[PDB]
């Protein structure tokens, strides 16, 4: 059985993702920063259903001297539970405006550039350097139709996307296929984004990301690098 | 019932690998060709003899002319005809030839390239929401932005494509059609290639060195049929094992 | 001596502009048109009394048909027979209605894929056939985001991205460079009420106003120059920012 | 009164062609450099002779650090000290250098790498912002930024920021009056390091000549861009490379 981390797994997407990966037979590595109560009841729920197949590691993915330090012990905790790591899930996310005009700026870039982009780049280095096996990146389906005032999220999302491409040219050789989701929108503010979304009359739900990453790391999907989905309901081609 | 399945070009090559994964995913199709009748009727043999009443024929020129759009809503007529339903349409027949700017008509070349690639998957949009999970799939190429050589009215085509798969998920959202592309990089060489071209091909490929099956072309156009991909349209995946991120 | 254009769709609106900035600049014009004479003729008659022997008109429906390359092949025979040279070639006319999914669809097809692509196209290829040499193609900065119910008029505008592209890559060898503009919103529709016209022009971050005909024009003129001698492929927005704009 | 620029990494190769040629248009200079100091100096000596009190140097490690905004800051503030505005912002300094995914710290080649391609870029465009008509910042992107070279994800991480602020400016300073746009160089003037047979390489690969383009020909673009001829252009980016970007492998 293969062995998958997802970061930011206790909640949310990620949470969904491994799920879903479990129930596909993988068994995972839960990261997670602050929410360790909610990691260990997912990996409960998960070793309930599969004796020792789930199991939870730590880890502040801000920049800081010791990102990389703290990236090695990640994709390493994958390898001591399971003896192999066959996919890598780039699922944390800050996520809060920085507005141009008026925590420091360099708290936010280290928060913002390094859980967005720089924590996916060294994972991605450990992952390979210890090498069916992929890498998926959770993208941003309005990447190119920013949010007002989140510069720094937005260049930390278009980071993912070099990465994205420069690690599967890169990594192709070894035979780690590198690809993205992207995930459009997934309570009066929250209704006014469901309206505008084309396929609207079905709810976004965690769960519909999580099967586009299933697809890509499945050997449906062998053939497949470089490539970022979007599922975003048609929210992209929206205009204005 | 089984649900339905319109597969354009679907006699060999990449759409008979479409045809025959929609037919093993559970769908009964509609297996349209042009001159491929001998290689229909076998694929269509094949399937029903799997399960009987599951599969049929259809031929027709996908060239633009007056009459295309009367062609284009028979092939959706003909899946009513046959299922009493049609729930997938995939755009999957094209002409691909070189057409250079600096010296058949060039009209011919006109209504073969952008009618195949494009005009002829739009009119089938329309028959195919007229009629009404249901989901088209655009048969596109990965390699639009950094085109072949002398492959203008080709490359126009495939980029209208495209408009068509956006523009089309934009308006069927409401009628819940799903729209999406799948984009090949190299996938089964051309029959006329010469060996040394074919290797030429295969050794810019990132992953692997080699091109795509048909089938794994065909796994994608499942994925975007499927549950699994209920809140996707408008999106193109690329399945070209890296070759458009390589540089000159 | 002076450089020879020929620019499509030049009676009115944003060929007009076109066609009189590059006279500004030292270019003879063929002022192409369909159903604009009257007003195609008074732009003429207006560069000729600049200076004497610097505009022409030529007319031609650019809709698809039989009969479509000939009328491109004597759109720039016409630049030659003026001028004796033609350095540029501006395809702006276009069609544009919507074509809903659910005039025949065949001649909207003609009409829409012929204006803004496939004579285009032809015009490329008459071009290069009779030769700081330059082709501009207006795009559109929305094709990515389209308005409902414009297919047929936004494959139309896709592939003329593809053209941009292809007749680049497969003309740089001849010297010829190809690129694009790409409005976002410039001059609304002459009917449309202002109420209308003000909901397209708040949305652009830019001013919340719609670019002028001579601000697209300003884009074509440096693609022509001598400032875009290494610039083929490229398709410059002018759009205020209304692109980067979400629902 | 003449209008005010800085341009990052300006003492050499394309950025000493943008500020000559923002400076032939009629513009005073702030010629940022981080070690070429005689190139700086000898640059600004030359411009002052064409036109007194038109040209000053301002030194500044980009990299990024917790001083990086402050930093920038002052590189503004001395465009604003010399000549009393700033006008226009060229985003040109970059690090260049692989960085390969399997085998200077990793976090410093993180901090050079992703800070001087688009944190600086980033601290800059807050500080001209806050520091304020035709006003406008050009970034200089990377028009291969999507057919990458092998072994440059960082690199090409940080200039696909770049696109992001680019285009996030854009739009959030459009309210401003502040115009953002990029220039895409292709291939333009070679590595110092590089050898004859591989530039050549590289120039037999261009469609439009078979060759570099001359930094004078990327500055054009910014010139075009800081112009009154691009008043209602905003976001975009225009690729300055020969066609090499439709180039297939
Ligand atoms: N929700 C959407 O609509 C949407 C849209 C576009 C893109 N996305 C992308 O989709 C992915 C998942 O989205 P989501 O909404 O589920 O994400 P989320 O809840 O915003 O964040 C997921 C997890 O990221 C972790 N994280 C945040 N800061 C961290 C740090 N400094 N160190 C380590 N981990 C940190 C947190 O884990 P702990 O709770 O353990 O601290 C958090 O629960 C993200 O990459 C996001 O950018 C989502
Ligand atoms: N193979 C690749 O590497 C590759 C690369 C990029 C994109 N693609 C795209 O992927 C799809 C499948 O590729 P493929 O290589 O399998 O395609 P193909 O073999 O070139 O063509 C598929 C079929 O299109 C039909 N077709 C051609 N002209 C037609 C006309 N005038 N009217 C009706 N049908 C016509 C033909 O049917 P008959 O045989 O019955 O006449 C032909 O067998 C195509 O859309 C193609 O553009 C493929
Ligand atoms: N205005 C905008 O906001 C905007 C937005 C995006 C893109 N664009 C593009 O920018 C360009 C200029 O826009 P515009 O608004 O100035 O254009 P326009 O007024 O809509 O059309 C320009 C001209 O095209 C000619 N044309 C139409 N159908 C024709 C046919 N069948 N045969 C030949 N010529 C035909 C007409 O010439 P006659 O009058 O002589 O018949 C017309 O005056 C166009 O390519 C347009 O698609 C404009
Ligand atoms: N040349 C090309 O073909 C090409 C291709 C694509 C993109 N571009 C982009 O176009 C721009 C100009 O290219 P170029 O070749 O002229 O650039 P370059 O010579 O590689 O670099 C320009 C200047 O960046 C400064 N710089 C480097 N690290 C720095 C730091 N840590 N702090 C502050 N400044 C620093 C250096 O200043 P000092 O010398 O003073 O130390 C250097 O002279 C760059 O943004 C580049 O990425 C160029
Ligand atoms: O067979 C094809 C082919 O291999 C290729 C192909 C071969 C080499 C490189 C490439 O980018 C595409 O393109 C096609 C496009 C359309 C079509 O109908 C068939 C082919
Ligand atoms: O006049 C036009 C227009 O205002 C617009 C327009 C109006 C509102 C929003 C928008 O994105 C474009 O588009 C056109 C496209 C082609 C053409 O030939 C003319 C127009
Ligand atoms: O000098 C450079 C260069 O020639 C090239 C270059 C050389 C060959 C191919 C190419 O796509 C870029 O890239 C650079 C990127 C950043 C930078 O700061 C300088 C260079």
């Amino acid at each position: 059985a293969p062995a998958a981390v997802v970061t930011g797994a206790a909640k949310r997407i990620g949470r969904a993702i491994a799920v879903k990966l479990h129930q596909t037979g993988y068994r995972v590595v839960i990261h997670y920063h602050n929410s360790a109560e909610a990691a260990v009841s997912l990996a409960d729920e998960l070793n309930k259903e599969r004796s020792n197949t789930a199991v939870v590691c730590q880890a502040d993915l801000t920049n800081s001297n010791v990102l990389p330090a703290s990236c090695e012990e990640i994709i390493n905790s994958c390898f001591r539970a399971f003896g192999r790591c066959d996919v890598l899930v780039n699922n944390a996310s800050a996520f809060y405006p920085t507005p141009l005009v008026q925590k420091t700026v360099e708290t936010q870039v280290a928060e913002l550039i390094g859980t967005n982009a720089i924590a996916p780049f060294l994972l991605t280095m450990s992952f390979a350097q210890r090498q069916n096996l992929s890498i998926v990146n959770l993208c941003d389906a309005m990447v190119d139709q920013p949010c007002m005032a989140f510069s720094l999220y937005n260049m930390g999302k278009h980071a993912l996307v070099g990465l994205t491409q420069s690690a599967a040219l890169e990594l192709a050789p070894y035979g780690i296929r590198v690809n993205g989701v992207a995930p459009g929108v997934s309570e009066e503010e929250k209704d006014k984004w469901r309206r505008k979304v084309p396929l609207g009359r079905r709810e976004a739900s965690a769960e519909q990301i999580a099967d586009a990453v299933i697809f890509l790391v499945s050997g449906s999907a062998q053939y497949i690098t470089g490539s970022i989905i979007k599922v975003d309901g048609g929210l992209s081609l929206v205009h204005a």
